[PDB]
Order: structure tokens, then C-alpha cells, then sequence
């Protein structure tokens, strides 16, 4: 079949990873069912999105809940904290986390945007962080026809932000479908209050998305085509295409890096181990650095690469002054001296 031949380059089956150390790595204490997305603030404050379930993904606990974990990375050995949601206009027992993505005020208020995932509907909560009292204020849920699905958002205003659609029905039976055909209809959105767009489309299953430093680009990993997209980002916030980047590896969640514009990307190499969990062939972990990636060569570099005897489906990972954290859909996570 030429299905069947598609279906395996698309999970890439075949994949097997060549290892790739480092000396001095730390499971970090806490973190057991799962640590998919994170993001670390200038002062080294970092986000974890922790306990998301999926369906079809593996879980260890399923009784478990969505949890925002708080780690400050400038101690020596960090440790991780739940962070409470506070406010009354949110409800805590069907939290279900994924991506997420912090803005800053000119104020300095640091506003927290979390995918959220209750049942088969799909929201972006925004948070007020509050750092003195270790919480998250609650300030509003957003849905739209336009975020059936939604996997990850980077955040440009307090409640401003491109989501990635992961697909693009909402009802989980047909989103397997979807997904094992190859349709390939996920798209991505620009949500404001004032005006909501479809700003790309066409992807096999967008997950990760990222923007520049200085905010002239924007980057879409599509997790299923093993690509990273770069698009130039307007100044009336559409898109348009710039670079493809391909990639022996799924590629999931992407942080970039504030003062080289580098990207750091989670990565699963083989797509059967991650979404058809099996304990005696669990998936591995591979961590890439991106650099110069308007160039005409781009620097790929494996940073960290394993089979999964230690870490098990790496989804994302940042660096944070010598330090690598790697976060896992479903497992542990990393920390790890560079
Ligand atoms: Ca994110
Ligand atoms: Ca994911
Ligand atoms: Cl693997
Ligand atoms: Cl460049
Ligand atoms: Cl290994």
C-alpha cells in the first residue's frame, strides 16, 4: 500500500537512537507523570506544565492531576513546587494542561497562558502569576471555533497569543481518524480579543510554536512531517512562509533561547513508542539545538539522545545558564549540567 508506506515515514518506524550523553544529569525529584511543556523566565524562574492526559496516551497515574509546577533554576540542586490556582472563575477538577507560554507587562506582571484541555473541548487559560505568594491567579478562559484542538500557544499580549491546532476535529474518534489518515488538516490561529485568523494551514498535526526574540519570526513544528516551519510574522500579525527544516525525528515542543534566538527542541525519534506505549520498548528522548536558522545551512546539533532507560518521551527542553531541563509527555524530567 502506499498508506502503509506513508503511515511509517510519518511515525518513522524504523528509527533508533544513537546516544548522545551527558556526565552529569538529575531526574528531577516530583515529576513523575509527565512534565510536557515548560518555560523559563529571563530571572530563571521556570513553568512546568505537568499531569496533562491525552487520549490514547500512556499514563502512569491515572487518577493524577493537571499540575503548574514552579522551579527556580538559580539553586544549586532546584526543587519543584505545585503552584496553587487561586480565583473563582475557573474549574480546578477538570484541569487538564498542555502547552503554555508566559507574557510579561511593561509592568512586569507575568501573565501565564495554559492550554487547557477538559474533556474533548479545547480553552486557553490566562493566569496572573503571582511570585510572592506562589500562585496563579485565574483571569479567563478562552474558546473559539477557531481553537478546536489546540496543542501549544506562544503568548504576544496578555491575552494575545498563535495556537497551534493539533487537529482539526474536535471529537476524539474522528481525531484518531484524522490522524491515521493523514489528512493533515491542523492549522494554526492568531487570537485577540479584537480579531481572530487562521494564519497557516495544512499541517500533520502542529504541535510546538515559538517566536523570535525580537518578534519578526515565528516557528510551527509539525510533528508528523518532521518539520520545523519558520514564517515571517507582520506587523498586522499574519504570516507568511519563509523556511522549511526537516528532520530525522518527530519534532514536538520548541523554546527559543532570548539572547542567541537559538531554538531548543523536544524531540521523539520514534513515533510508534510514543503513541503506542509498550513498557518493554518504552520511547526514548532527543534534545536538538537549531542555530542560524534564516542561513543558508542551519547548525543542528544533538544535544542529548537516549533510548529511554532514563528519561521516556522528551517533549521539550530549555536552557538556562549551563542548565538543560527537559520535560517529558508523560514521564520524568531532566536536569542536566551542559
Ligand atoms: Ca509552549
Ligand atoms: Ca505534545
Ligand atoms: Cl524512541
Ligand atoms: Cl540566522
Ligand atoms: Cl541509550
Amino acid at each position: 500500500d502506499r498508506q502503509k508506506s506513508s503511515f511509517q515515514t510519518r511515525f518513522n518506524v524504523h528509527r533508533e537512537v544513537t546516544p548522545v550523553e551527558l556526565p552529569n544529569c538529575n531526574l528531577v525529584k516530583g515529576i513523575d507523570n509527565g512534565s510536557e511543556d515548560l518555560e523559563i523566565l529571563p530571572n530563571g524562574l521556570a513553568f512546568i506544565s505537568s499531569g496533562g492526559k491525552y487520549p490514547g496516551i500512556m499514563s502512569f497515574d491515572p487518577d493524577k492531576s493537571g499540575k503548574i509546577l514552579l522551579m527556580d533554576l538559580n539553586e544549586k540542586e532546584p526543587a519543584v513546587s505545585e503552584l496553587e490556582i487561586i480565583g473563582n472563575t475557573l474549574d480546578i477538577s477538570s484541569f487538564n494542561p498542555h502547552g503554555i507560554s508566559t507574557f510579561i507587562d511593561d509592568d512586569n506582571t507575568v501573565y501565564l497562558l495554559v492550554v487547557n484541555r477538559p474533556g474533548s473541548s479545547s480553552t486557553v487559560e490566562v493566569f496572573k502569576f503571582q511570585e510572592e505568594e506562589k500562585s496563579l491567579l485565574h483571569l479567563k478562559t478562552i474558546r473559539h471555533k477557531l481553537l478546536p484542538s489546540v496543542n501549544d500557544i506562544v503568548a504576544v499580549g496578555p491575552e494575545h497569543f498563535y495556537a497551534t491546532n493539533d487537529h482539526y476535529f474536535i471529537d476524539p474518534y474522528l481525531k484518531s481518524w484524522e490522524m491515521h489518515l493523514g489528512l493533515a488538516w491542523s492549522f494554526v490561529t492568531y487570537y485577540s480579543p479584537n480579531d481572530v485568523r487562521v494564519v497557516a494551514e495544512g499541517f500533520d498535526s502542529a504541535n510546538g510554536i515559538n517566536i523570535s526574540p525580537d518578534g519578526k519570526y515565528v516557528y510551527i513544528a509539525e510533528l508528523l512531517a518532521h518539520k520545523i516551519h519558520v514564517y515571517e510574522k507582520h506587523a498586522n500579525w499574519t504570516l507568511t512562509p519563509l523556511r522549511v527544516l526537516s528532520f530525522d525525528t518527530l519534532v514536538d515542543n520548541i523554546s527559543v533561547d532570548p539572547v542567541t534566538g537559538d531554538l531548543w527542541v523536544g524531540c521523539h525519534p520514534n513515533g510508534m513508542r510514543i503513541f503506542f506505549y509498550d513498557a518493554e520498548n518504552p520511547p526514548g528522548s532527543e534534545v536538538l539545538r537549531i542555530q542560524d536558522i534564516l542561513s543558508e545551512e542551519p547548525k543542528v546539533t544533538v544535544v542529548y539522545a537516549e533510548n529511554g532507560t532514563v528519561l521516556q518521551g522528551s517533549s521539550v527542553a530549555a536552557v538556562y545558564k549551563g542548565k538543560l531541563l527537559i520535560g517529558t509527555v508523560f514521564h520524568k524530567a531532566l536536569y542536566c549540567d551542559l
